[PDB]
């Protein structure tokens, strides 16, 4: 039977993905900064000829409005995605591809938090 996502699990992967925006580290840097939006095409073509799937966290926090995740799971797959992309485009030890392993585990701490699952 297909129906329509609760309000109650739209409100957990908004305070998900709040918490995975928002996070700052020790410095006072907010690491998902540049993973907001994409590269333009215009600017970073290659970005789009490597990368299978483009995602930012615009088109994250989108996928979330529109209904298109059914699960936490779902979500959990497309931030992977964008960590992934990250790690992919980007050097192994540049700031970018740190700050994404950073990112993943706050997903995976914030989505154990607010939605307690275990
Ligand atoms: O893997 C990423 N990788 C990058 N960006 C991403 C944005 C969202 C999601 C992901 Cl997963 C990435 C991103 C965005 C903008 C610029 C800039 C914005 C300022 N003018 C030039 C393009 C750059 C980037 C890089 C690619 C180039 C090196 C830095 C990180
Ligand atoms: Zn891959």
């Amino acid at each position: 039977k297909l129906s329509p996502n609760p309000p109650k699990l739209t409100k957990q992967m908004n305070a998900i993905i709040d918490t995975v925006i928002n996070y700052k580290d020790s410095s006072g840097r907010q690491l998902s900064e540049v993973f907001i939006q994409l590269p333009s095409r215009k600017e970073l073509p290659e970005y789009y000829e490597l990368i299978r799937k483009p995602v930012d966290f615009k088109k994250i926090k989108e996928r979330i409005r529109n209904h298109k995740y059914r699960s936490l799971g779902d979500l959990e797959k497309d931030v992977m995605l964008l960590c992934h992309n990250a790690q992919t485009f980007n050097l192994e030890g540049s700031q970018i591809y740190e700050d994404s392993i950073v990112l993943q585990s706050v997903f995976k701490s914030a989505r154990q938090k607010i939605a307690k699952e275990e």
